[PDB]
DNA sequence: GGAGGCCAAGATCTCAATTTCGTACAAGAAATCCTTTG
């Protein structure tokens, strides 16, 4: 019940409620999310994947493998009878407001074209490419707690095991279909608050000074310029407060810079 | 007739550019020095 996949299912993937059929009583944990059957009420959906493996998917997890062409359009014309699947979308993200239980889908223009009219009635979709997810997140007033999926991808198991509720703008957890180990959440953690304050205070600096700051910090985070050189560049360009507002972590620096150069 | 395998197709996009070690030293003894000188 109170797990990350359940919220995204209720808010976003409940649109294909008609297109699964009834569950089946199961006696083994859902291989996709991995949690225990005790929170499935003893029911589950059996399935066999493209690799011929018997896998049990619970109610909110099985929705990532449902074929609903009459709702989700056709994903590949070579196979008309299998429409877009939530677990197979690559480049498509979403933002799910758990407390409101609503969802907004960030799909590129191609996917939006492939989606039928009936899809938009249940889920509001805004055309945005993979790089434009950050633009929507920055510009639009997010409502927390929320689940921000960045790349539905094709590795549905890793996607569901990477879902994490973003309790506030200080730490928005991106779910990019890559298994969110404790080693790599720095690459999937976005601090919209720090990026927002840095963007607010960057207005005081020239465009040339901006380019200089971004390039210097990027090179430093990639160890392509010595720290003394970067310090000289910051001091000569009066970029000290900007560095003071940057995280010490170089990967977070790169992430927030990537966000900055998108907005 | 079902059940393995081989292939094609699926959304657009991520940023960064590198150049050559260290310089000069030398103690009290069996030794062979020796063999003297002759
Ligand atoms: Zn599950």
């Amino acid at each position: 019940m109170n797990h990350p996949v359940e919220s995204v299912y209720s808010a976003l993937t409940s649109i294909l409620l008609p297109y699964m059929g009834e569950p089946v009583p199961v006696q083994r944990n859902c291989s996709c999310c991995g949690r225990a059957p005790s929170e499935f009420d003893g029911v589950g959906f059996e399935l066999v994947n493209a690799y011929r493996e018997r896998v049990v998917h619970c109610r909110p997890c099985q929705t990532f493998f449902v074929s609903a062409p009459e709702l989700m359009g056709v994903e590949n014309p070579k196979k008309p009878t299998t429409g877009q699947k939530f677990g197979m979308w690559s480049g498509v993200g979403a933002v799910i407001n758990v407390e409101d239980n609503s969802s907004v889908l960030l799909a590129p223009q191609g996917v939006v074209n492939k989606l039928p009219e009936h899809f938009f009635d249940h889920v509001e979709v805004i055309t945005a490419t993979s790089g434009q997810h950050l633009e929507y997140l920055f510009n639009t007033e997010l409502k927390f707690p929320l689940i921000y999926i960045q790349n539905f991808g094709v590795k549905t198991y890793e996607l569901v095991r990477s879902l994490r509720v973003s309790l506030s703008a200080d730490a928005i957890y991106t779910c990019a279909d890559q298994l969110l180990t404790r080693q790599n959440e720095v690459l999937y953690m976005l601090d919209l608050k720090k990026a927002k304050e840095l963007h607010q205070e960057i207005k005081n600096y020239s465009k040339k000074e901006m380019d200089i700051f971004i390039r210097t910090v990027t090179l430093l985070a990639y160890s392509r310029i010595t720290p003394e050189a970067a310090s000289n560049e910051f001091k000569k360009n009066n970029l000290i407060p900007l560095l003071l507002l940057l995280p010490t972590d170089p990967h977070q620096r790169l992430s927030i810079l990537h966000l900055l150069k998108k907005v």
